């Protein structure tokens, strides 16, 4: 019922498993992410504008009370601000997005923090049986990650294995997969190298351990390393978190605020959950259908997080899509996928193509865990 | 933009800690809910009609991937469904319905499944240490449901202790709370034996045990285990599940339904994380104000979910609410208080007052861990 | 150089998360010393104990020298040199062998032996809780299991193996199922007739909350015997043409024993009167899988050892049943009369705490000399690993 | 009856999460008893050997049996009698003296003893895991400490107690670290000249991958001498005016050690060529606080024991050294010659794998004797819980 608008973005950098943001939480991940969202909209007072939070999270496990409230409060966000986490798994913080922009249509709110934080490092291990008592026998010690985050619900199965069964399915071979993979790598390093991602990265303090001194996590961690042979001769686990602010046209007025974007249009869809990889190919068309885009060519750049080689190439075969205009800074399968944050990373990438690139008209789209996928439409200004 | 319906409403009964429902998990008792609700509109077909499903929890530890996803399928929803769970710590299920009015509102859905589910017996301990290893020296395996669910993520203290403190700068005495706990109760057991949780609930069928019959769980099981010499010479732990079908006016022409209620209207709000339990007074005239009610005395039932007695005393003093019209079938301090599914279950219990006592106008109030309460206003048809 | 029994004493033997789990292990122990010392009064506490060899095969979270503690908290001098020795099942039979060797040296003239066992409050480990899981599922390993049950070989329990040995001996699921009812029956009349009432020193459980003290005075494993049930209880090791099953295996149990040995020369200066000399002992050890029938190579040895060269002079034996296979096997072999085998019953009925029943059968044997009239007695216990332990003792 | 010590090995002395820590204790115990039985192939080990007592502190996860699974992976018969004991510290010292006292008394001609230990592999133990946590935090207990490091009775860690003693004999901080200092120049120097190339055995490690095979030949402590970082380190275990930190106390670690004794008749029969000769040993025992110099009580009993009535006809010493107070109070209390006392250096610098150290001194001991032309040597170590054993060799 009214335009809602992206005011600012911010992420930190990627973190691989037990890497580089292990000492980070989660929710201190979230924090970093937003407050280097807020800096750049200083029009926007933290101690009174800001009605809303909805944070994408998946593995909540140990976090604490109410994750999002946590990262607002981190933030130094007032405490009068509405706050829900919400999981969708991979499409988490895509879905955030989505809910803060229904919110300010509703006339609910006005500005609205989106977004989401994934440490899959710090995870913990989970016992089933400690409460009640394991009594007699061995018992199992679950790990958090496969069991919440990459592990199917109803057949346990990986989502790597997952993404082979798609391959399989649509005539996809190894090699092809391979080949896919090994260029996203070479396009995700290429365009960390030409400084394409620095606009968008808000760095994390690391404190120095004990006498070492402090230091700065400025750069994904997962590109460069790269290993061709290992490859060739499945899940990727990483941390990090994503933020976005979404304002409504009046607020825009009032603030006298640049906007960055303005949302067009999403959609979301669902299927057989060993299906998720080509689930995007369904929500695509919604979202365009939604934003009132007649033509799929009049689309400038699309990012998908492909965060299996699969998702990239079903999704384009299906879609007639021109592979110039796909994932132009590469995807997940290189830069990592931290789960409940990048369903906002992929429409924070998307931004800054299009600002970079010269693009005007732009669709995120992300599959998740369960069946479904999610996606949305962006014009720049 | 547009009017939301509640077409069918059904919930499980409360499971006390370690109680009639241990052997159920959290999706399981969601299903079960879900299922009752569905059976009360075969109008609408599980195959094709159902656009979307929210469906709050808060200990998503262990229940695998996709919560609310899971609750859909293993109800019989058609895998098309558009699935998310959202956490708004005890206000999560209230929250899952706002966000299912707004997405009808917005025309995004038709048809959307809200509510929650929680097995607070069944949420793990977890192991922060087992990943990167203890090394030497002792480590704690933590309780979930104090980590994530009862304890403040601020200072540590558990919820009741932070109903203490709101007491005492209330000025309500220690007598006056448990005055209110013991009628609490006795109101309770009263509605329990008059029948007036029969329409809204719907039975767990539990396995029997090896060679034992299997049985059903029909009743709430707290208030008959009331101790008042051991209350007065404090988390109440407690499993469940319920769930609400929200439609547009359209599809209610379309599919020829009764509608139970209209959602006329809803408010948030926050403040200090210690202060969550007098948030409620802060929601409930946002609620009031977004549904056009200009004046609270037209409002004939007020549900609290008070789960704390002071939630109760507090929040009826500073709104100035007749107490009784504020209550009457009881509130959570005596029926058990399951965090993901609460917000839901104030919400099904506000109707059933409305159905069974001649009411027109309820608001139904929750409030929550990190310092927020939500409202919402319904009117019965 | 005589080593001469002086003093005897057990706890009742608990169930498996029964009457005895709100004790340690070292509790137990304590009980048990304690009753023994109280019967010898002219041996003072805190000056004439030399050494304490204490049994116990699950040490896990029990402290630092368990035996050191069961000294101490039992109010014996820290002048006490104490160890703790583990055998399995035979470590309390070992503990009583190497205290007569101390004393026989001349290195000791009082030696408290015996054993502890609480097999309830064995804890669960985390095998990579050191090091970190790092990724995927881990174990959590049960202590009863992996260091008692569980053969370290080929990681399967002893019922297993006691499957195997009634395969290879050609024993039935009938045989074995009316040697079992055979030992309940014994044990429920023995306990009627007062016969554990000398051995016997009850357990005092802390009542919780404001409730009285309660005492656990008897056996909890006896009264338990349902003969229907009994003969058709599935097979629990074995699936298919199965003989072992759950009442005619020995089942996971608490207690503990103790006994007090000493010299001649202790026995004349503190006039004692002394119960039982050690007439002999004797080890031995073959294939792990075998350990069932292991007795029958240790008992002649000990026979060898005492100076007994007939082995029907001997008027009663105490066999661990730590299954009904194991009475039966070892009985065939040594071809003895089935009457003077076990005749207060065995561990299959009155139960098997492993760091324990190896002194069990001492105490439950001097008993039998004592209260059936028989002179010369044989205790024999077998353990996992393959072995098994044998003392003759003959009452004075 | 004499007991000769006919051969003896030892793994070398991983660090805490080091270089042994892909091997179990079980593991280190049969390199170090095949690296013994090389030694002696006379004796044959599919029939010669009667019995082993090993020691072992730390049995959490080990399995079945830890001594048994030693003598069997170490390809001695299944025949064996074979027990383990935990005397904590004085472990495998208590395995030599039981060894000792069997062949004495004539049970056994041939016995295996020594210990092994894994502190690395030692697992995290749940105690509320069995019968359930319930509600609120429970604690995953790290058995090393619970087990090996902390005193049962106040659980206040061995280096609380060394502070103590400290304090008590008024031994300075800069006493501790000059001792400290000493013992890892010396032991620096005897690597450096092969003093400990008869006693090591060499450990392989398993390389993973396809990488090749390593090989673990030295101890691993010695070479982390840092005297500046030393004399400025923290104090661990007491914050305000603290004598006793990391580098001056023995560390955490992982090893074993094994000793073969012989009767007289066995030397005879098998022409063996023998290295020494038991002459006596000593145990005792007094406040567990005051195990620190409990050996200067058990010194005095062995020699008595073995017939030395001066302490000057002894021409060396082997303390282990736990901490550096150790070593200081014991030369004090029994006013020894500092230069005849630990002369290739100590367990401040060579590491303490528990339950294999009391074999280890022995060890070093009758290298010591040999290479250094003594004769007559004494052994000693402490022990948690109070106690201390010593054993007194003579080379042959």
């Amino acid at each position: 019922s009214q335009n809602v608008y992206i005011v600012s973005t911010a992420r930190t950098p990627i973190g691989s498993f037990q890497g580089s943001l292990s000492s980070k939480t989660a929710v201190e991940l979230g924090a970093v992410a937003l407050k280097g969202a807020l800096a750049k909209v200083p029009e926007l007072d933290a101690s009174k504008d800001f009605d809303e939070i909805i944070f994408g999270n998946v593995l909540s496990a140990n976090l604490g009370q109410a994750p999002a409230r946590q990262v607002a409060l981190a933030a130094g966000l007032s405490n009068h601000i509405v706050a829900s986490t919400v999981n969708k798994v991979c499409a988490s913080a895509m879905k955030a997005i989505i809910l803060g922009a229904q919110s300010i249509k509703c006339g609910n709110a006005d500005v609205v923090v989106a977004g989401g934080c994934e440490s899959m490092t710090n995870a913990p291990y989970y016992m089933p049986a400690a409460r009640a008592g394991a009594k007699f026998g061995q018992t199992v010690l679950v790990d958090g990650v496969e069991r919440d985050g990459l592990n199917d619900a109803y057949d346990g199965l990986a989502m790597g294995v997952h993404a082979e069964k798609c391959a399989r399915d649509w005539d996809i071979t190894r090699e092809q997969q391979d080949n896919f993979a090994i260029e996203s790598y070479q396009k995700s390093q290429k365009s960390q190298k030409e400084g394409k991602f620095d606009n968008e990265i808000v760095p994390v303090t690391i404190k120095g351990f004990r006498g070492k001194p402090d230091t700065q996590v400025t750069k994904d961690e997962e590109p460069a390393r790269l290993h061709v042979e290992k490859l060739r001769s499945a899940s990727p686990i990483n941390d990090g978190a994503a933020a976005v602010i979404l304002v409504s046209e009046k607020v825009l007025k009032e603030k006298n605020l640049k906007p960055l974007a303005i949302i067009k249009g999403w959609g979301e869809a669902a299927h057989q959950p060993a299906d998720f990889t080509w689930a995007p190919s369904l929500a695509v068309p919604k979202a365009l259908k939604h934003a009132g885009i007649e033509d799929i060519n009049s689309v400038d750049y699309f990012e998908f997080n492909e965060a299996f080689s699969v998702v990239g190439l079903v999704n384009t075969k299906i879609l007639k899509l021109d592979p110039s205009k796909v994932n132009v800074y590469g995807g997940a399968v290189a830069l990592g996928h931290p789960l409940g944050c990048s369903g906002a990373r992929v429409v924070v990438t998307l931004l800054s193509i299009l600002q970079q690139e010269g693009g005007k008209i732009g669709v995120a789209a992300i599959c998740n865990g369960g069946g479904g996928a999610s996606s949305i439409v962006i014009e720049k200004i």
